[PDB]
């Protein structure tokens, strides 16, 4: 069997779907490897890197799409894409069908198998394909709010970490999830006051138990989350519903009473956004303000720091992908039914329920395409 | 005796030279506090803020300058305000005479008896003055580092601590000084591995005891130097020399070595720098490239944080502050050697040598204009 | 030469001027020791221990104090011990002479030449007898503060730490000295928020890389202070300063603006206390209420942990010990300048600058007492 | 629906069964809440407080007993209350029936329907509303042994954490759950040699990672035991069997060969004692002698600091005060297995089968009583 | 001027007297650098890697000894090399004449000007070149304490750290400077139960502030320090009495009363030892009996971790080393008072106060040599 990889054509997606360590696995199990030239690059992954490997590097995307019995990707095919999907193909990434008719239809059009990497879920509904995009997150927000806080970006002004003499800044996390928690840590460490917020007070048990006293941790009623959030410098919305809307916890006129120039990072604004004034934004305009204070809401966050978050995917789908190639997508399905929570399309077939319902018509087919 | 606190009117300074604390210490002893409305805003203090404290607010410069006998600033006087020096006047502020000859010839002509925060030196060799300055670049250092790290911003695309399973930021830190143990510090913090170097091993024993094992140390040899910042991600430039230049430790070809999308902060900008490719820059244009690697020089960096550095400097002001109003000018002088120290001008008498030889002529006069 | 350490008698004091350990020092270089029988026992000493070291048990107080040529003690001598003094006699303890016009004139009358241990003095201006005390008031302190902030004791009812979801007390520390050091490692060890506040920004330095971001710290200004104080639920007073009276740093009205229950001890109530309202208290009446807050002043802390104290004070007196029974005390006081900086009395001179200069008359005699 | 809070009657408990953060959530849903005037105070939460957050201020106990549909309180009913109890609802507390067949009566008789919080459980078998009061009483226990440690309340007169070159409390711990956990963290936080003993080892391997080294951790059996209670300064008996007697681990001979001057406290005191010796004491008759050591048994020990453990058990039931307000008692039991095991009483029948076995008759009536 | 390095000669010593980095920085300020064929072996230093850095690379001892003006080494010249002594040339290395009238013999006799490593000393009495090689010894020190405590070994056969519910080690560390303070770290890293003693409380007051109360402190009494040892399951003799004999700290009648198979390591060895039954021993017979303990007292100890060992002392060695090849040695000494210090040998006269009053005659020369 066949695996190929194109470069991602989404503008500022900067990952690709596999590293030389995977294709060094696959190549020893006598797969062959079809990359696109250059398709490392945003990542700092050359071709020669790839090629050390024992990747086949590949001149155009049509080759790759064309050629490939599994096709990875990091994002969904996009508008200039549908055209290349097949029959007898494999697509493998993240989907979010939900979030696109159009895209669903493509899929089922050309009759493309396909899996989706956000609802691969394991038997203790752990999604361990999303978890690590989630502590890159995390750990992002706390450094894009820390830069942000400065005047020179609209802040309020305030050092992290203070100077000896001099109050830290006093940081919010809502939500104590891997998102809040890898927040919380950083942020932590730069030397700010931090607080995280939840309902479960058995996750604030575990960050109470992990920081001895130094991070401090409230039960997440509205009452006390406006108190928390009134005195905040930077609150950092880490509410991650696992597939559903993300509740919004913030309300406009709770910004209102904010000091003048906190910073509110959304990591939950891919899936709806936790605060109510939240909105996509993108790198060059990353910013927006809101009642005089100032609102990040990049999407696809994890783009950024690409290097870091290709080996983080990876590592997470490689060994669903090796399941793959070397077993074909059923039975590699039957064997391994966290892989089958992922299936999503199969010749013309919808195959996930929450999207079915969710996306007007087409209807179910449980899985029973496993005859 | 009068005590005069002007709006700093360089741009993009968004400190001031007193706060509220001070303001109430001030008047407490029975002087009279003139602050020009609007004065505290970018470093978010209000004018309520400070009327509360006992501060007399003044609509207009002129007033304030005028009015004055003790006059605290943070910057050198501008082009636009040279008109304002006076004769029977104390300044106190950054003055950086050396910098600038229009500046020192101002100082001189008006008359003005001036005290420079930077050379205020106390027994130890301390610049008490300046170390606050220093604690805050080093943090920022770190954070700017971060952030510009990302693809996005030009720089190899990774996260400063990793995530579970995918290696750290490598991050050098050249020198072991104030700056750099608060750069290795907030570096550390991030989950970055952090190696410092320093040709002062007293200093590296600090360091070692500090973290037990997790800030690295490395004797800094060219040799030595040169291996540690061709692998690093982000090189932290730390090294201060109090009052000279700061010498250039990493030069273009070794730049010419790194990896691609490196980034370099030069903490040591003011001064000179300490990259030989190093060159001021600005808060709207802050980065360039030097052979495929990204430079961060950005002149001034502590009054990005002002809320916090307004205060880190005005703590350390302040027991100066209120020997000068209490005492004036000699005497506080005469009691106070560290003051003294900081004696520049004198009813146009240049009273500091390592200037006085710098900025060509005009000759010494040592101290005995403390009759 | 012959040693001797007759019971305290002052009441709640439960310390012993001698260890073992010390006995066995003495007697190795062939001093006799003679130790009042029961000296030991409220350090938890048993007279078996003090034998076993090589010590001469006697039966009574009047009996160590004829035939002793040092004798060694923790307090000054009490009124029922004036007539025990003797002329060829040195006598080393803590003095207090200044606190004392009766007991100086006993000294002087008996002609007994006596070194106190608080003003023993090493060239650097550090009181090492003094120190040991201090590390101990300050540790107490948190301890005391922590039991009376029970509602059952009269305090507002705040555990230190918290627990998960809930808020730690808040508290804090004024004085950033040995005592202020211990209290706040050790409030910060129950999990409490802890802030000190000290005028000297290098020892907040210290403070801060000590524990990292966890102890925070603030610059001492009566603005920041009186801000600090009244939101805290503990307060601990631990500015010493050497040999003065102690400013007065918490006013009544201030602590008139507290929340209710908060509680202040004061570890500066020997020698003054630092609050307005501070006036010593006892061990079985040891707090008092200040408008709706409770106070803790109980004299002579110290000696509430015996078993500690006096190991503490014993293991820092024995070199000195060692010297004088040694060498008698002229010829211990020409090699030792330290130690003849606690020389206070001889044959019937006073020999201290600051208490002949405060205790009205007598008229020092530098110390030339050493022909 | 309409929701009461009575003020505590019995003496010495503090807490309150609701905060006002509890009594917004309840607002909001559109439920009454009557709140006896001062039930607050000893939780430092005002009238003021409470009506904020909506609450109905009501003059006398007997008006919030007729009146509210669902009673809330923190502990059993006591012979001065039996009268206010009534038929058509539901009441939720502390209740101990097994320890009062009195209490029992009264419940039955005015068929009053009942759920006791100490009885429920979760799937997993946690109780989660004992662990926070758990948690306190930890954290509680290693501040009292501190305090009773000093000669002055009759301890042995050691500092928990020593000072330099002087040795530490030894403190041993019995029993690695929750509030051991708890005691061992603080009294380890307070410098303190810290071992622990528990027949679980897996409980121990925990102990150890979180700690690194820090916290001993010793195989407890009775051999081993012996050896670490005989060498100790203070002992915490923190063994509490789930909802049994608590065995008695040590005997008064084995106390007899303690050090004089140890102190014992003992956590599992409400519900039986894990000492041989032990017997319930009071706030103000703390402690007493048991063969020259101290035993601490004070009752109720978490109501001595009521604002942080009345926010501590009203975070944790909140969620099930929630359920009970919006649904009716049948429907939220129905619903939620863990609040259905807490079902004691209604209309005259005994519900549950550990006290109807225990407290002589009634007899069982499974719940079927859920038609 | 050109610098020269021979293999070294000495049996089982295998460092080398200068790295890569060394000889780089000596050739970019134009000395030729002369290294020996093979001299950097035993350190992992290729020929290769000094050939990079600028070396000329030489066959023969010879040809190295003749042909230098400047010869560094680490070990004081051996029988052997005696004839290669010249007239013109500063050798600069470990001499320890003290120890050998042979060596001094012969130095004088060629004339040869010399300078002693462990001699250089800073104003502040600080020995720069032993520091490096006194934490080495330390680090060591632990981890061949805990290899020998194996059964295998003849030790009592525990494990440093225990194991959840089992006891860890009980390691006394005696000294408590620079290799003290590192032995005690690693010990404490290990997971070892670790408690040091010294006289100075300073130095213990350093340590317990470093490490919180992880690591015990005790003042070192004679009667302390025996309990202490008693009990002890390894014991490190850290004592290095800077250039005198080392005290005797511990007697054969008190190893008679340690448990059987404890371990005494000897740090103090080189130089006397500090137990009295202490005996130099070599690395393939290392340890040896005495009364059913184990002492190991391996002499040369840094030597056998020469890749770290080399770079700690050249490190250390290199400004001085630049110094000397600059300016020569006259002029080198008269500008820095710390080499001045290290001179030893020049032209038949020995300069050395402590060497010649202890070796017998020759007799001083103060430095006056430095006309």
């Amino acid at each position: 069997m066949r695996v190929g990889i194109p470069t991602e054509t989404k503008n500022n997606e900067f990952r690709v779907a596999i590293t030389p360590a995977g294709v060094a696995e696959l190549t020893r199990r006598g797969h062959e490897v079809l990359i696109q030239a250059g398709a490392g690059e945003g990542s700092a992954i050359t071709d020669a890197d790839f090629k050390a490997a024992g990747a086949q590097l590949v001149g155009t995307a049509d080759q790759v799409w064309a050629d490939a019995d599994l096709l990875l990707k990091v994002k969904e095919p996009i508008a200039a894409e549908y055209g290349r999907l097949r029959h007898g193909q494999i697509l493998f990434t993240f989907l979010h069908l939900a979030a696109s008719r159009a895209c669903t239809d493509a899929l089922l059009d050309s009759g493309t198998t396909s899996i989706a990497y956000e609802t691969v879920q394991t038997a203790d509904g752990a999604l361990p394909l999303l978890a690590p995009m989630s502590e890159v997150a995390g750990r992002l927000a706390a450094q894009v709010g820390a830069y942000h806080l400065m005047r020179t970006q609209g802040g309020r002004g305030v050092l992290m970490g203070g100077v000896p003499g001099v109050e830290p800044a006093d940081v919010v996390v809502i939500g104590a999830g891997t998102a809040g928690y890898n927040a919380a840590r950083i942020a932590n460490g730069m030397g700010a006051t931090v607080t995280v917020l939840d309902i479960n007070i058995d996750k604030l048990r575990q960050l109470d138990a992990e920081f001895c006293g130094r991070i401090h941790t409230r039960y997440s009623s509205a009452y006390e989350l406006e108190g928390a959030v009134k005195r905040a410098d930077l609150v950092i919305g880490a509410v991650l519903v696992p597939g559903a809307k993300a509740p919004k916890l913030v309300s406009n006129s709770l910004v209102a009473h904010m000091k003048p120039g906190a910073v509110l990072v959304d990591i939950a604004i891919d899936q709806g956004g936790c605060f109510e004034g939240s909105r996509p934004t993108t790198y060059d305009h990353p910013t927006f303000a809101v009642h005089d204070t100032l609102f990040y809401c990049v999407a696809n966050m994890p783009a950024s720091v690409p290097k870091t978050s290709t080996y983080a995917l990876t590592n997470a789908t490689m060994p669903y992908v090796l399941e793959l190639a070397d077993h074909g997508w059923r039975a590699a399905c039957r064997s391994n039914p966290a892989l089958a929570k992922g299936l999503s399309t199969h010749e013309g077939a919808l195959l996930s329920e929450r999207v079915a319902t969710d996306l007007g018509v087409p209807f179910t087919e449980p899985a029973s395409v496993l005859a």
